[PDB]
């Protein structure tokens, strides 16, 4: 289909169109990307991702069209630790994408250690909300919590300072306009605090015509829950 | 998802989200539900169906919600003859639906011979565009071409006389309103000729909470092409 849209105001346990990978599962009408014990407390060494089952037609070589898409979602992070890790990301990748071996912790379940910073070895666009930046392990990160745009590498092509707020929901709108090739990210907390970051990228040179969209999160030695609360997505092929 | 929508203005050959059953295949940017020869001419004894891969949440027992839905599509029928058969139908059924054994010809690939008129043995709602009504084989049909609403039986609960026009595209709009429980069908030819048929039905007592939507067509001894040219669908779970 040239156009596709879907909306999850909440996430009931009865799901049919979501692909669950790793430890991701539904609990209390929300998606818990990372594992939690019986009491709902976060645990270390966990990775989980979800993908919508239907493939999205991102661009069409034959017709020279590229999709205009928008992804709106909200999530919350919670941890009794002073340095919860590692973060959550909205991503777009080839339909057969699976969790890379050893992609835990700071790799957010998106990249393999050996090629995490090799742009020619990956096919993924992601918007990360990174809460762990220890310069000793996450050497590629700026020294503060941040929102980053990742294009085929864990070392973001761009980042902006972000404030992690325990237990508070962050509303995010990610948009891509094929006319300007601008990928815009706008995130807000309920008190009006706003974060914005944009990057120009030709998705045709990074991703295949058909892709899947979803979320990924991970916790290494440090941990926190990564709770996806709602998600709506829409895409439509347009003439460029 | 509480809401889902998709649109196929045309049908390019590289499809990813369509389930093809029987003889259905893409040819010339359109879906040919029934088999055709090398020169594109219709052949006898053929059945074909397509279903969208993502499941639709028609109703939810927990929230007591029921979805409204709208399906818009256009198709054309062509035959060297005139008594083209057998017809095409838009249908909704359980996700694991497959072509029933011996459902060719007048059964439109939707019902099994032994239970075609047994409402307690089927789970399907369909809007049929029936062009063959010979009483020797289609005893359940009125004596003329027609559009009918089928609820668990090949014997339509409601029909309206219809005119078959070789090679002309018929634009159809099917809508279900959960508030009134009315399933409305409006079909029109380019010159404005309009056909309307409606029926009140509680989808909750006929179909499971999750379903798949699609099209089916068949040709027994008489034949014609059943070409699906475009299709858009949208559904939203609502409180009533
Ligand atoms: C206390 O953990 C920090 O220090 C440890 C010892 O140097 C590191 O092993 C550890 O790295 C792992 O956890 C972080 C945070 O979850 C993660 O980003 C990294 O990829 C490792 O999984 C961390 O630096
Ligand atoms: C000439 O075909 C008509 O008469 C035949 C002899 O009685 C029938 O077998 C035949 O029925 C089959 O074809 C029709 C039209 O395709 C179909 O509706 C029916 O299910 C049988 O397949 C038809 O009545
Ligand atoms: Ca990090
Ligand atoms: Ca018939
Ligand atoms: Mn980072
Ligand atoms: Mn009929």
């Amino acid at each position: 289909q040239d156009s596709l849209s879907f909306g999850f105001p909440t996430f009931p346990s009865d799901q049919k169109n979501l692909i669950f990978q790793g430890d991701a599962q539904i609990k209390n009408n929300a998606v818990q990307l990372t594992k939690t014990d019986s009491n709902g407390n976060p645990v270390a060494s966990t990775v989980g991702r979800i993908l919508f089952s239907a493939q999205v037609h991102l661009w069409e070589k034959s017709s020279s069209r590229v999709a205009n898409f928008q992804s709106q979602f909200s999530f919350s992070l919670k941890s009794p630790l002073s340095n919860g890790a590692d973060g959550i990301a909205f991503f777009i990748a080839p339909p057969d994408t699976t969790i890379p071996s050893g992609s835990g912790g700071g790799l957010l379940g998106l990249f393999a250690p050996g090629t995490a910073q090799n742009t020619s070895a990956n096919q993924v666009i992601a918007v990360e909300f990174d809460t762990f930046y220890a310069q000793d392990s996450n050497t590629w990160d700026p020294n503060y919590p941040h929102i980053g745009i990742d294009v085929n590498s864990i070392r973001s092509v761009k980042t902006v300072k972000w404030d992690r707020r325990d237990g508070q929901s962050l509303n995010v709108l990610v948009t891509f306009n094929p006319s300007t090739r601008n990928l815009d990210v706008v995130a807000t907390y309920s008190d009006g605090t706003r974060y914005e970051v944009s990057y120009e990228v030709d998705v045709r040179s990074v991703l295949p015509e058909w892709v899947r969209v979803g979320f990924s999160a991970a916790s290494g030695e440090q941990y926190q829950t990564h709770t996806l609360e709602s998600w709506s997505f829409t895409s439509t092929l347009l003439y460029t």
